[PDB]
């Protein structure tokens, strides 16, 4: 219910997220400054890095050595940011002076180092941003010593920046072995370089790298490289895309392990190969035995777009596929397997060109098997299909992220239009369709979701961030449901009918919603309420009722009977009813002066436990004075009699004139 915490940006728009996951502070890379806000987006520190002097054709950058082309004020967007939680510091990689990287101190921002003047200090000049991903991997803890594995893009220019490496840590920022690889000879280094070969048969070529991920003993990317097939020689712009898995080991110091399967989807005979996000989540005991996975397996949500045409545009139509981590170390450990038996290739035309042949060797592969110097790099043959959950044909999805709720597994999508649908997934809905859209909150309208999309530590709010804002989004939204008829109804996984306190909320929310009927698990629980009489006429007063009540806890507290906001009959409790007094004909009289034939009143069941009205049913007060004809009276759906020598219409029946004036049935009416 109430408005979402808010953090808007000065002239300067953002680009990635992350949360720090003990203090719950949180970290926003950003065109030229990178921003620390707090819990509740309040800014903290605010660290300035730009724009520079600099042009993109400088290399190395003017504060080295001098450059030619001539300089420029350009803006410094953040490429990538990542947290050393060992070294309580933080790496934010600018798009400057070919793409240094700061090393901000986490808890005043303090600039530790920007180590610049090595070839290896320079990881990209691209300027694109969420284009780069990669992952933190500190070694033993009294070493200090890190590894960092890093995918950019490199714009062709594949002399000077690998498209993918493996760099070390140094714990003293200022050092000049900070960036460089943590294997390096004559032969092979912790290293991949794009051959100068591939580019100049296809002019612009390169691989963008959207999601990344440490998993095991591995890390994951998923990236989206031009397709050398679909394409011809000709750089017209009809270049096709295709969405590739990628799998290293941490603890492969050559590169041998690499391996790269396409990935994808389809849902109704629709294409979606080119991925937009991804998310690594442990699915939750209810997803789990619906897939067979062990507790300890985990899943990756991914969002493709429709098609493999256009990378810097893909079209609205989107899909949010999954793919199980088991299945990917299967099609792994079965395409290299494959190798070792001599059938077949390794298969990656843009890094090895000339079709060697897969080689024969007596090694049984295990599922942590990495590589050696034969049989590598492995390619991709069969594209892994994934299992669709979701699709758009209106509004394209952007970002992706998931958690688990009591069981209940829960997927933030987001939106161009800003949006962030709360999606469910099971099998078991009866309907044949996986997952559910249960909510569509709005974080900030006409601005597209940026990918990075997490979780405060406590699982209470997503930070969802747009180019303009940040907006700390309730995950938890029970309280937005009135009635136990719609909040049960709502299918929301978190939010059940705390019953005696009238509100929708969680099942730890609800004061002692662990004893029986305190709680509303299933809809075809809610509190249900039935009055004998439900009718009386203005011509009664406290005329005794008698109320039975469902679904209702130990009501032994004190209840009383409210109708609507007149009378308030204390109760009395007997068996498994409740018995309570109609108001008295001076009370009704203002209820029903004016409304006429009949007025229906919510007689409602207050808690003397709580004191908030929990359960309704519908009361009725009925006047037959008001009835002009004969046919009035007693067609009426009470019991009224007409006098048809008086020419009225009454309850009470001595009102009339004489007896034969009485007139119960309608064919005794005259005319
Ligand atoms: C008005 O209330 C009366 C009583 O609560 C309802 O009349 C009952 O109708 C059933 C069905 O024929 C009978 O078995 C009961 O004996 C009736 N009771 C009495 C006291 O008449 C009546 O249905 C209600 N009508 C409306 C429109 O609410
Ligand atoms: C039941 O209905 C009757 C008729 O509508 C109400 O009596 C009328 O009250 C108005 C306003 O005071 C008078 O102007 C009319 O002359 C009255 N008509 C009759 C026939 O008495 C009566 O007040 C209603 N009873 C309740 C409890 O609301
Ligand atoms: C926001 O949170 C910070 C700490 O996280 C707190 O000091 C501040 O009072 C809060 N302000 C608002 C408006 O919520
Ligand atoms: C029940 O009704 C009586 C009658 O006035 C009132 O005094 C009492 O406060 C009511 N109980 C609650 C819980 O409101």
């Amino acid at each position: 219910q109430p408005p979402f915490r808010t953090f808007s940006a000065s002239d300067w728009g953002l680009t990635h997220l992350v949360v720090h996951e003990q203090t719950g502070e949180v970290y926003v890379g950003a065109v030229n400054r990178i921003y620390k806000l707090s819990g509740n987006l309040t800014l903290l520190r605010a660290h300035v890095t730009g724009p520079v002097e600099d042009n993109e054709k400088c290399y190395p950058p003017p504060s080295v050595q001098s450059c030619p082309h001539g300089l420029g004020s350009t803006d410094n967007v953040n490429k990538l940011l990542l947290l050393d939680y060992a070294a309580n510091r933080l790496l934010a990689c600018g798009s400057a002076s070919q793409g240094i990287c700061q090393f901000l101190r986490l808890d005043d921002l303090f600039k530790l180092g920007e180590p610049h003047h090595r070839k290896e200090h320079y990881l990209s000049s691209v300027q694109e941003a969420g284009s780069m991903a990669g992952v933190l991997i500190a070694g033993p803890p009294g070493q200090g010593q890190a590894k960092l594995f890093v995918g950019t893009p490199i714009d062709g220019k594949s002399e000077y920046f690998p498209t993918l490496s493996s760099r070390r840590l140094m714990a003293n920022e200022e050092d000049a072995d900070m960036f460089g690889f943590v294997y390096q000879d004559e032969f092979v280094s912790s290293q991949l370089k794009i051959p100068s070969d591939t580019l100049s048969k296809f002019p612009a070529f390169d691989i963008y790298y959207v999601y990344s991920f440490r998993s095991e003993q591995f890390v994951y990317y998923l990236t989206l490289q031009l397709d050398t097939q679909l394409t011809s020689p000709d750089a017209a712009g009809e270049h096709f895309f295709t969405s590739k898995i990628v799998r290293l080991c941490v603890d492969d110091p050559k590169f041998y392990s690499y391996v790269e399967f396409p990935i994808g989807c389809e849902q109704a005979g629709v294409e979606y190969r080119l991925v937009q996000d991804a998310y690594l989540s442990r699915p939750g005991r209810a997803l789990a035995h619906q897939l067979g996975l062990a507790e300890d397996e985990d899943v990756l949500f991914t969002v493709f777009a429709q098609g493999q045409k256009n990378r810097v545009k893909p079209p609205k139509e989107s899909a949010l596929c999954l793919f199980t981590l088991r299945a990917i170390k299967e099609k792994i450990k079965e395409r290299i397997q494959s190798c070792y038996r001599g059938e077949g290739k390794l298969s990656l035309p843009w890094l090895l060109n000339k079709e060697l042949g897969c080689i024969n060797s007596p090694l049984q592969i295990d599922d942590d098997f990495c590589g050696q110097d034969f049989n590598q790099p492995l390619g991709g043959t069969v594209t892994i299909e994934g299992t669709p959950l979701f699709v758009d044909k209106d509004d394209g999805l952007t970002a992706v992220a998931a958690y688990d709720y009591r069981g209940r597994t829960v997927v933030f999508a987001g939106t161009r239009s800003g949006r962030i649908r709360k999606i469910l997934v099971d099998l078991s809905n009866p309907g044949g369709r996986p997952a559910l859209a249960y909510e569509s909150v709005v974080a900030q309208e006409g601005s597209p979701i940026l990918r990075d999309l997490v979780l405060s530590p406590n699982h209470q709010y997503l930070y969802a961030m747009t180019e303009k804002q940040v907006t700390r989004v309730p995950v938890e939204s029970c309280v937005q449901y009135t009635s136990c008829e719609l909040c049960l109804g709502s299918r929301d996984p978190h939010c059940g009918w705390c019953v005696l306190h009238s509100i929708c909320s969680r099942r730890d929310a609800c004061e002692r919603a662990d004893e029986p009927q305190r709680f509303a698990a299933d809809l075809l629980q809610c509190v249900q309420l039935t009055v004998q009489p439900r009718n009386v006429s203005v011509t009664m007063s406290q005329v005794p009722l008698v109320l039975q009540a469902w679904n209702v806890p130990d009501l032994s507290a004190g209840v009383n009977c409210s109708f609507e906001d007149f009378t308030e009959s204390e109760s009395v409790l007997e068996d498994g009813r409740i018995h309570c007094r109609s108001p008295s004909a001076r009370e009704v009289a203002p209820i029903t002066r004016g409304q006429g034939d009949q007025r229906v009143v919510k007689l409602y069941l207050k808690s003397k436990e709580t004191g908030k009205k929990f359960a309704s049913v519908d009361f009725v007060f009925y006047n037959c004075s008001v009835h002009q004809s004969c046919l009035s009276c007693v067609n009426g759906s009470f019991p009224c009699h007409w006098c048809k020598y008086r020419h009225v219409c009454t309850h009470n029946v001595a009102d009339c004139a004489f007896l034969e004036g009485r007139v119960n049935v309608s064919e005794d009416c005259p005319q």
